[PDB]
């Protein structure tokens, strides 16, 4: 079945507002509030250790937001990859930057793949991998 | 207040409409007719000097189109962040790329904020503010 | 006199179209979904960024059987989406593209440039009849894994 146009423009803006919490650099909660209390948030496909639960997305990004000192990432060509009604699959490009405190930079050219419910607060992701388009640029030290 | 689909990409397309008109690198009635008569063009945000109205736009543009040699403002990351009706806010990610008639290349890796008004003649922006996700790359004294 | 306004439909099946051909173009190999995006009569005329032109699936087929072999890795960004015209059964779209690339030969490529999609509606959705395209800024790196 056909994802409405309303669900895309939702799912869209979900992930818009994942880039949005990370690239505070801060706001823990902001992110938190993106993904369910189970969501599995699985960065192996980039070479980071996978993460379960709210628990471990905040330990994840504790560190990340304690390294990092500037953060932009641009979200594009997003597709509905599957649609279920009460669940849907988006695939995106993202243009992930970063320089640490450390002044070392780092800029990911990869794809994020989110998977998301439909909940009472609103489509919520359970599940986030992604993989690279281009060879790594720079580190991903910060983030481990 | 939720604002409907159609204005939602309205207000997009005329933030498009204004990259390409800035793009242009000549088209100054373009970019013009983005905003309103009396528009705040506030770019202090990252460092330049604002102007108000289209007198003011006007300058701000004979400058940067008599210096610059090409232009490319990427948009990305739109989300409303406002809308009451007959006003709404939007905010959008730019890659806004240049290089100078004098060589100097310029990134800038940053936010655009629009408010806008309906107007008889469609979606206007009535402030424009900006600040940047990355620390500039190059130089804006083209721009001043 | 106001143009035909495109509906949001047919707005998001054409971006969707140029989506699926980066999508296509970022596999490296699958030349039969690049040229699932066109018309079999299709003008591919890349010669706004100094490629020779192609047309039909026999053209496009003998381009990307070329890159393909060439290149390692590709990321094809598009942005800054506008509808361009639309008469009904025909309609054309201009994108921004980021178009980057490593050659097997471990030369990189960037474009800064524009995507200009012509397309109509087939009983298999909207199509690509011409592209087109130009450059935002000059080219970063050679189009020589593309020649």
């Amino acid at each position: 079945m056909q994802c409405p146009i309303e669900d895309r423009l939702a799912i869209q803006d979900l992930m818009i507002a994942y880039a949005h919490a990370v690239d505070t650099v801060s706001d823990i909660d902001a992110v938190l509030d993106v993904f369910t209390e189970d969501a599995v948030f699985d960065l192996s496909g980039i070479g980071l250790t996978p993460q379960v639960g709210h628990a471990g997305i905040r330990e994840f990004f504790t560190n990340v937001f304690a390294n990092m000192s500037h953060h932009a990432h641009y979200l594009t060509n997003f597709a509905v990859t599957g649609y279920e009604g009460d669940t849907a699959s988006m695939r995106a490009y993202v243009i992930g930057m970063g320089v640490g405190k450390d002044g070392r930079a780092v800029t990911v050219n990869g794809r994020y793949f989110f998977e998301v419910r439909r909940t009472e607060k609103g489509w919520k992701a359970t599940r986030y991998t992604m993989d690279f388009l281009m060879p790594l640029s720079g580190t991903l030290d910060n983030a481990k």
